[PDB]
RNA sequence: AUGGCUGUCGUCAGCUCGUGUUGUGAAAUGUUGGGUUAAGUCCCGCAACGAGCGCAACCCUUAUCCUUUGUUGCCAGCGGU
């Protein structure tokens, strides 16, 4: 479970106290990251996220910043499961009622899109509707099959997507984050200390997520 | 005391609501911000997501062309008048 790695820890500045247990914190101006200690919190995530992953639960991996598109999308996609990759819209879980008629309406029109009339009576309006689906289908995208509120959420970013850990710990939703050293464990139930914004972070990351994801009773 | 009908601010671009969130609360957000527009018009962003009344369009008329019918309306080409 343990390989050498690359990220060692970041971001200077705009660190946060309640980091202090998982700083090791030396090297020019900036903060690292004691992976001795990230290693076992990290093991742990994948063990409790397994262990909703096999009783058939929905997982909702988040990751609005760049690049974690499309590396989210790959690894949530790459299991059978769903994703926010842009702006996450302030209430998909906690008024999902509202977002659920959203996903309808994409439902709706990528049907009437594909198939039905889509050159129907106007080019214009038809150009209308189709970035409709531009815009529907990059804000509601991972989540539109989902059709209920999720069983986990695995955030990439704690502090950049405060938003959406706010409101699982709203509606007692396990937040699984990638906290790093300017984040703050608000209500995430299983904390990592990492590195939010290098690709190889999170793509090995998200590769060992998606690994421990896709292993049900099979 | 009223209904119905009317003027007016003003054909001004505004007025709200549901769900969510923030605030002890009155309330706030949405509706603000960068542009743009005749227009909360439209895009982008954003703890908001959407929806209604209004704006726009659908209506009448006016401006061009085609088809049909050609009287009482018209006379280009024909005949005499």
């Amino acid at each position: 479970m343990l390989k050498a790695g690359v990220h060692f820890g970041h971001q200077t500045r705009y660190w946060n106290p309640k980091m202090k247990p998982f700083i090791f914190g030396a090297r020019n101006k900036v903060h690292i990251i004691n992976l001795e200690k990230t290693v076992p919190m990290f093991n742990e995530a994948l063990a409790e996220l397994n262990k909703i992953a096999s009783r058939k639960g929905k997982i909702l991996f988040v990751g609005t910043k760049r690049a974690a598109s499309e590396a989210v999308k790959d690894a949530a996609l790459s299991c059978d499961q769903f994703f926010v990759n842009h702006r996450w819209l302030g209430g998909m879980l906690t008024n999902w009622k509202t977002v659920r008629q959203s996903i309808k309406r994409l439902k709706d029109l990528e049907t009437q899109s594909q198939d039905g009339t889509f050159d129907k009576l106007t080019k214009k309006e038809a150009l209308m509707r189709t970035r409709e689906l531009e815009k529907l289908e990059n804000s509601l995208g991972g989540i539109k099959d989902m059709g209920g509120l999720p069983d986990a959420l695995f955030v990439i970013d704690a502090d950049h997507e405060h938003i959406a850990i706010k409101e699982a710990n709203n509606l007692g939703i396990p937040v699984f984050a990638i906290v790093d050293t300017n984040s703050d464990p608000d209500g995430v139930d299983f904390v990592i200390p990492g590195n939010d914004d290098a690709i190889r972070a999170v793509t090995l990351y998200l590769g060992a997520v998606a690994a421990t994801v896709r292993e049900g009773r099979s």
